[PDB]
């Protein structure tokens, strides 16, 4: 059952891991009265990924796996997620960057180093189904960034630590998805054919590896799946939902030799459409925000093999705060929620505000 043919979210159930579940009971619950706490309850139930953005968190891929394994030794059928994300020089066109290796300072080794670690848990746990989301914003920036200094010379590097990643982690009871932003970054029709060229060459150079299985779009970020009316900020774009951007971008993978690719998307925070985004470009802590779609596999479309919640609302994207190291100034904008922690630290103000304007309610 570790190993699949197809659809790797097809035969198993995605893991709700701990990590998030304490941080529901033990930092939000505390805080929220009657209907309100036992719906968060609930949230905790939903099965998200676990990110991996520092090597200090792998010994918490393997405490996770180490459940999961308990878990179906005890009769369930239970698969991992984890976001592989600890590229050096991460995040080449933010203004502030949490990523703790540098290309200037042997990142590369360090990164591979990251990698070998990772590929020993995985390895150690063949018995369980590991879904992976591989480093999201990074090869997006290749395609629109490069004007970007910081972008232009982690180019090489870039696709270097990929190459070995995807090579790395081909494994048998291993999927794989690359990042591939969404509708609003590559979905403009003047990046769809470089996009698709990109991640097809990815592919190729990679030797064509059976684990990874295709695209992740909407990471971290707030478009809608299949809504019928665009937004006021994705005015000029015709592909303004996930729906249209797959479609789009999919046969032309298939026309630069990358056929068979297939994708996932984050609905987590997308529940409430349109959101409160003055511009598209907005990703900081977005206000007018809720919970979405729910992971599932019966996405009733023919690329689609599942709607999943990546970035773990909740977590926060960024401080607001301009005395504190790493303050992006896109966390400081009219639309997003303030004041904000630090990132990846739990933000209960954002919560409940997804909480309150979830689709499907929690309430
Ligand atoms: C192909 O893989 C090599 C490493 O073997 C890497 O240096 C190179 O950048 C990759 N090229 C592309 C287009 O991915
Ligand atoms: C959008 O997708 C959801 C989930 O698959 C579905 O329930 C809904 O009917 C779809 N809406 C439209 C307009 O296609
Ligand atoms: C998935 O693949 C493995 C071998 O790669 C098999 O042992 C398993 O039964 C399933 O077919
Ligand atoms: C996880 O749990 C689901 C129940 O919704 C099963 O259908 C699946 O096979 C796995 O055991
Ligand atoms: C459970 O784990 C979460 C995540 O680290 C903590 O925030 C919480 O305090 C508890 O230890
Ligand atoms: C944290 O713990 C509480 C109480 O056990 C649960 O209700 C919640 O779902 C999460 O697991
Ligand atoms: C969140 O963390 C607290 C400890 O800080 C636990 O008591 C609780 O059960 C949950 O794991
Ligand atoms: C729950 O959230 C409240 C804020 O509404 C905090 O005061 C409390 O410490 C807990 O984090
Ligand atoms: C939500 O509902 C549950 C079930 O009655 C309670 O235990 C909780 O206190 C909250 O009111």
């Amino acid at each position: 059952t570790a190993t699949y043919s197809g659809n790797p979210f097809v035969g198993v159930t995605p893991w709700a891991n701990a990590y998030y579940a304490s941080e529901v009971s033990s930092l939000a619950i505390p805080s929220l009265t009657g209907a309100m706490a036992t719906a968060a309850a609930a949230v905790a139930k939903v099965p998200s990924f676990m990110w991996l953005d520092t090597l200090d968190k792998t010994p918490l891929m393997e405490q996770t796996l180490a459940d999961i394994r308990t878990a179906n030794k005890n009769g369930g059928n239970y698969a991992g997620q984890f976001v592989v994300f600890d590229l050096p020089d991460r995040d080449c066109a933010a203004l502030a960057s949490n990523g703790e290796y540098s290309i200037a300072d042997g990142g590369v080794a360090k990164y591979k180093n990251y990698i070998d670690t990772i590929r020993q848990i995985v390895v150690e746990y063949s018995d369980i189904r590991t879904l992976l989301v591989i480093e999201p914003d990074s090869l997006a920036n290749l395609v629109t960034n490069l004007g970007t200094p910081k972008c232009a010379n982690a180019q090489s590097a870039y696709l270097e630590c990929i190459n070995y990643a995807v090579t790395q982690l081909n494994l048998p009871n291993v999927a794989m998805y690359l990042d591939a932003g969404h509708a609003g970054w590559l979905g403009w029709p003047a990046n769809q054919d470089p996009a698709a060229q990109l991640f097809a060459n990815v592919y190729k150079n990679a030797s064509s590896p059976r684990a990874l299985r295709g695209l992740a779009t909407n990471v971290a970020n707030y478009n809608g799946w299949n809504i019928t009316s665009p937004p006021s900020y994705t005015q000029g774009n015709a592909v303004y939902n996930e729906k249209l951007y797959i479609h789009a971008i999919g046969p032309l993978l298939a026309n630069h030799g990358w056929s068979n690719a297939f994708f996932i998307t984050d609905q987590g925070r997308s529940g409430k459409q349109p959101t409160g985004q003055q511009q598209w470009g907005d990703w900081c802590n977005v206000i007018g925000t809720g919970f979405g779609i729910r992971p599932s596999a019966n996405t009733g479309d023919s690329l689609l093999d599942s709607f999943v919640w990546v970035k773990p609302g909740g977590e926060c994207d960024g401080t607001s705060d301009s005395s504190a190291p790493r303050f992006d100034s896109h966390c400081a904008l009219p639309d997003a929620l303030q004041p904000a922690p630090q990132a990846g630290a739990w933000f209960q103000a954002y919560f409940v505000q997804l909480l309150t304007n979830a689709n499907p309610s929690f309430l």
